[PDB]
C-alpha cells in the first residue's frame, strides 16, 4: 500500500521558523561562515513528502519467518510490567506538546486533577475501542546542518499527551527490556560510547579476516508496512502482560502504530499514514527490531558467514567473515536484494570496507589516539560539521535542548570536542556565570538534565581518564577536522589553545568543581601538565540508566 495519500493540505507551522544563522557576536567566534548554517522549515515540507511518499513492495520467505520464530522464543521469557499514572506522568519532559484538551506537560508532570483524569479516559477508550485509528499531527522538524557541496526537513508525527502518556503506561518496561532480550550483544543502545567501541573491536579482532559494512536504508520510516506493525506486535504480545496492558498493546497497534489520519498544525486534514509514525513511543525499540530481523534473515538469504549486527533504530552496521573480495561483493549485493525483497531497500549502495575506521554508523566510526602512556586507545568519534553547526546555532538562540552538551559528554575523547566545543562552551558560561545552572540534553533520545561542573565526572565514569590525555590522532581523523574548520570558518589550533589556557586559569581560580573541569578538562592546551587522577565523584555515579535503550521520538524524560 501507499506509505502516505495526501489531500492536498499543507503542512503548516505553529510559529514563526527561523532558517538562518543571526548575527551573533558569540556564535561568530566560534564558525564565521554563518551562511553556510541554516534550520529545515516547513517551506520544504513537500520536497520531503515526494520521497517518503510510495507504494511499498514486500515478499516475505522462510529465512524471514524463521528470524521471527527465533526471535519470539526469546521474547517469551520477559515480562513486562505495566506503568501507573503516576510513573508515566513522571517521564514526560516538561516542554513536552500540550495536550489539545486544556492541559500541558507541566501539569502532567504535576498530576492535576485535569490531566489524570483525561488521561484515565484515554485508557479505558483504548481497553474499549479496537478499531478507531487515532488522530496525529503532522509537523515539519526544524534541524540544523552546513550546506553541503540542502537537505528538505523530516515529517514529525505524533499523538496527543494524553495518549503519549498512555502508550508509556502500557509499552515504556516493555520497549526498555525486550530489544536487549531478543537481540543481545546487537542491541545498540545498551552501550556507551566506550562500549560500542568495544563491542565493534573485539567482534572486528573475532574474524579471521574481517569485513564489514553499514546499511542505509532509504527512508526507513516509510518502508515499514503494516505487516511490519503487526509482526513486531506479536513480538510484544510473547511478553508476560496484564490484561489491560495487552489489549492497549493490541489497540495501540491497531488505532496508532499501524497508521492514522493527519492533520496539520491548523486542525486541516492532511491525509492518512499507513507506516511508521515518528514520534510515538515504539518507534526507536520497532524500527531496531524491524531493522534485525529483517537484516539477520537477509545475511543467511545473502550466504554471508559468520555475521555480527549492531542495530540502532534504522541503523545497521554488520561485520562478517571475507570469503574474498570477489565474493564479499556478490554476497553483499546479494543481501542488499533480500533486503529490498523484505522492504529495506538501500538509499546510499552499501560497500564493504576492510578497515574498521572507514566504518560509519550512527553517523560515527571508531579511531584510535594515544594517552600519556604511550599506548594506543581506540574511541568514538564523527565528523564534527554537524555537531559544529548546531553549537553555533545554541550559541545564537536559546534551545530546549542543547546537543552541544550531548555532544560532548559522548565524543569527550574526541579532539574537536575538546579543542572547540569544550572552550567555547566553558568561557561563555563563566563570562554569563552560570557554571551552575544545569541544562538539558539528549541521550540515545532520552532528555536529561544535566549540570556542567559535573562533566569531569561524568567524562571520567563513561570515557576513562585516557579522555583528558588523548594526543597523536590519525591522519585520517586529523585531516577530517582539519578541512571541517576550513570549511565552516572556525578559528585554528592556536585560537583555541590561547582561548582554553585562558578559560582554564580562570577556572582554577575558582576552586572547587570548576577548578575541576579546568585541570582535566584543559590538560591538553597547558605545556606543564598535571597529575590527573581518579576524581571522587566519578566512582559515586548512577550512569547506568544513561546507556538502557533508545528513546527518540518516545517523548521521554529521566530525572
Ligand atoms: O595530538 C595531536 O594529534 C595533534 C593534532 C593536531 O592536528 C590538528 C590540526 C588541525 C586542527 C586541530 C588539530 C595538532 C596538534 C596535536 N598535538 S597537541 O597540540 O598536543 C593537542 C592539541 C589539542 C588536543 Br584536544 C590534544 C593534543 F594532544
Ligand atoms: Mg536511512
Amino acid at each position: 500500500s501507499m506509505s502516505y495519500t495526501w489531500t492536498g493540505a499543507l503542512i503548516t507551522p505553529c510559529a514563526a521558523e527561523e532558517s538562518k544563522l543571526p548575527i551573533n557576536p558569540l556564535s561568530n567566534s566560534l564558525l564565521r561562515h554563518h551562511n553556510m548554517v541554516y534550520a529545515t522549515t516547513s517551506r520544504s515540507a513537500s520536497l520531503r513528502q515526494k520521497k517518503v511518499t510510495f507504494d511499498r513492495l514486500q515478499v516475505l520467505d522462510d529465512h524471514y519467518r524463521d528470524v521471527l520464530k527465533e526471535m519470539k522464543a526469546k521474547a517469551s521469557t520477559v515480562k513486562a510490567k505495566l506503568l501507573s499514572i503516576e510513573e508515566a506522568c513522571k517521564l514526560t519532559p516538561p516542554h513536552s506538546a500540550k495536550s489539545k484538551f486544556g492541559y500541558g506537560a507541566k501539569d502532567v508532570r504535576n498530576l492535576s486533577s485535569r490531566a489524570v483524569n483525561h488521561i484515565r479516559s484515554v485508557w479505558e477508550d483504548l481497553l474499549e475501542d479496537t478499531e478507531t485509528p487515532i488522530d496525529t499531527t503532522i509537523m515539519a522538524k526544524s534541524e540544523v546542518f552546513c550546506v553541503q557541496p540542502r537537505k528538505p526537513a523530516r515529517l514529525i508525527v505524533f499523538p496527543d499527551l494524553g495518549v503519549r502518556v498512555c502508550e508509556k503506561m502500557a509499552l515504556y518496561d516493555v520497549v526498555s527490556t525486550l530489544p536487549q532480550a531478543v537481540m543481545g550483544s546487537s542491541y545498540g543502545f545498551q552501550y556507551s560510547p566506550k562500549q560500542r567501541v568495544e563491542f565493534l573491536v573485539n567482534t572486528w579482532k573475532s574474524k579471521k579476516c574481517p569485513m564489514g559494512f553499514s546499511y542505509d536504508t532509504r527512508c526507513f520510516d516509510s518502508t515499514v508496512t503494516e505487516s511490519d506493525i503487526r509482526v513486531e506486535e506479536s513480538i510484544y504480545q510473547c511478553c508476560d502482560l496484564a490484561p489491560e496492558a495487552r489489549q492497549a498493546i493490541r489497540s495501540l497497534t491497531e488505532r496508532l502504530y499501524i497508521g492514522g489520519p493527519l492533520t496539520n498544525s491548523k486542525g486541516q486534514n492532511c491525509g492518512y499514514r499507513r507506516c511508521r509514525a515518528s514520534g510515538v513511543l515504539t518507534t526507536s525499540c520497532g524500527n531496531t527490531l524491524t531493522c534485525y530481523l529483517k537484516a539477520t534473515a537477509a545475511c543467511r538469504a545473502a550466504k554471508l558467514q559468520d555475521c555480527t549486527m549492531l542495530v540502532n533504530g534504522d541503523d545497521l552496521v554488520v561485520i562478517c567473515e571475507s570469503a574474498g573480495t570477489q565474493e564479499d561483493a556478490a554476497a553483499l549485493r546479494a543481501f542488499t536484494e533480500a533486503m529490498t525483497r523484505y522492504s529495506a531497500p538501500p538509499g546510499d549502495p552499501p560497500q564493504p570496507e576492510y578497515d574498521l575506521e572507514l566504518i560509519t554508523s550512527c553517523s560515527s566510526n571508531v579511531s584510535v589516539a594515544h594517552d600519556a602512556s604511550g599506548k594506543r586507545v581506540y574511541y568514538l568519534t564523527r565528523d564534527p560539521t554537524t555537531p559544529l553547526a548546531r553549537a553555533a546555532w545554541e550559541t545564537a538562540r536559546h534551545t530546549p535542548i542543547n546537543s552541544w552538551l550531548g555532544n560532548i559528554i559522548m565524543y569527550a575523547p574526541t579532539l574537536w570536542a575538546r579543542m572547540i566545543l569544550m572552550t567555547h562552551f566553558f568561557s561563555i558560561l563563566l563570562a554569563q556565570e552560570q557554571l551552575e545552572k544545569a541544562l538539558d540534553c539528549q541521550i540515545y533520545g532520552a532528555c536529561y538534565s544535566i549540570e556542567p561542573l559535573d562533566l569531569p565526572q561524568i567524562i571520567e565514569r563513561l570515557h576513562g581518564l585516557s579522555a583528558f590525555t588523548l594526543h597523536s590522532y590519525s591522519p585520517g581523523e586529523i585531516n577530517r577536522v582539519a578541512s571541517c574548520l576550513r570549511k565552516l570558518g572556525v578559528p585554528p589550533l592556536r585560537t583555541w589553545r590561547h582561548r582554553a589556557r585562558s578559560v582554564r586559569a580562570k577556572l582554577l581560580s575558582q576552586g572547587g568543581r570548576a577548578a575541576t573541569c579546568g585541570r582535566y578538562l584543559f590538560n591538553w592546551a597547558v605545556r606543564t601538565k598535571l597529575k590527573l587522577t581518579p576524581i571522587p565523584a566519578a566512582s559515586q555515579l548512577d550512569l547506568s540508566g544513561w546507556f538502557v535503550a533508545g528513546y527518540s521520538g518516545g517523548d521521554i524524560y529521566h530525572s
